[PDB]
C-alpha cells in the first residue's frame, strides 16, 4: 500500500474525519472499524480519542488499500496515519472501536486490527470492560 499527505478540515466523531485530500474536502471512514456513535456510550470518548489525535499530529496520511475508494454515502475508505501512527489500530487497542465493516477487497491491516481489539478485550478496556 502507499501513503499520501493530506491536510486535516475536521474531526467528525470517533471514525470519520474530513480531510483536504488532492485539493479538495473529503470525508473519511476509516476502514476495519466501528466506533459508537457520539450519543452513545463511549461515544464521546472515541470522538475525543480521534480528534485529539489528528488535530495535535503535524503529518496526515491516507493509506487507500487495494479495493473500492468510496462508500454508497460518498466517503472515502483509508487507513489514516497522525504522525506515523494508524489511527484505526490506535481507537481498537484503547477498546475505543470493534473490528468490523471487514470486506475481502479491503481487509489488508485486519490481523493488525484484530490483535489490537484482542489484547483491548484482555485489558478490559472501555466497550470491552463488561
Ligand atoms: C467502514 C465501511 C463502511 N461502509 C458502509 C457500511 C454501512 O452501510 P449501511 O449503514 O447502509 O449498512 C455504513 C456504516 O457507516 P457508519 O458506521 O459510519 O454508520 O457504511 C462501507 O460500505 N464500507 C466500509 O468499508
Ligand atoms: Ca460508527
Amino acid at each position: 500500500l502507499h501513503k499520501e499527505p493530506a491536510t486535516l478540515i475536521k474531526a467528525i466523531d470517533g471514525d470519520t474525519v474530513k480531510l483536504m485530500y488532492k485539493g479538495q474536502p473529503m470525508t473519511f471512514r476509516l476502514l476495519l472499524v466501528d466506533t459508537p456513535e457520539f450519543n452513545e456510550k463511549y461515544g464521546p470518548e472515541a470522538s475525543a480519542f480521534e480528534k485529539k489525535m489528528v488535530e495535535n499530529a503535524k503529518k496526515i496520511e491516507v493509506e487507500f488499500d487495494k479495493g473500492q475508494r468510496t462508500d454508497k454515502y460518498g466517503r472515502g475508505l483509508a487507513y489514516i496515519y497522525a504522525d506515523g501512527k494508524m489511527v484505526n489500530e490506535a481507537l481498537v487497542r484503547q477498546g475505543l472501536a470493534k473490528v468490523a465493516y471487514v470486506y475481502k477487497g479491503n481487509n489488508t491491516h485486519e490481523q493488525l486490527e484484530r490483535k489490537a481489539e484482542a489484547q483491548a478485550k484482555k485489558e478490559k478496556l472501555n466497550i470491552w470492560s463488561e
